[PDB]
């Protein structure tokens, strides 16, 4: 239920993913996901990977966990690359990089960071939103 604008999509090498709200996702070794401000940081560096074309998991390279969202909407860190793992990469304001989580694809729950560095939910996130503006950086 979604176009199919993609960006370049370069996986071969790790990368940053820097939320338009200013901070970059982060995966904590407890499984805790949120955003930081701090590019040095060591739980930012993400290693993306395709499934099939468009669709990717994306994982920490400290932690090896795969980010992924729950039946509430919440992400978390997984130790397995679960169905709730998988996100729609798909380009957005032709700049852009947004994931949507390709199990709850029909309610257009994305990835999402807010001002203040706390994971938005699922339902709370919506096109047009600067909170799923991603930008894919070099670590």
């Amino acid at each position: 239920h979604h176009h199919f604008n993609l960006p370049p999509g370069n996986y071969k090498k790790p990368k940053l993913l820097y939320c338009s709200n200013g901070h970059f996702l982060r995966i904590l070794p407890d499984g805790t996901v949120d955003g930081t401000r701090d590019r040095s940081d060591q739980h930012i560096q993400l290693q993306l990977s395709a499934e099939s074309v468009g669709e990717v998991y994306i994982k920490s390279t400290e932690t090896g966990q795969y980010l992924a969202m729950d039946t509430d909407g919440l992400l978390y860190g997984s130790q397995t690359p679960n169905e709730e793992c998988l996100f729609l990469e798909r380009l957005e304001e032709n700049h852009y990089n947004t994931y949507i989580s390709k199990k709850h694809a029909e309610k257009n729950w994305f990835v999402g960071l807010k001002k203040n560095g706390s994971c938005k939910r699922g339902p709370r996130t919506h096109y047009g939103q600067k909170a799923i503006l991603f930008l894919p950086l070099p670590v």
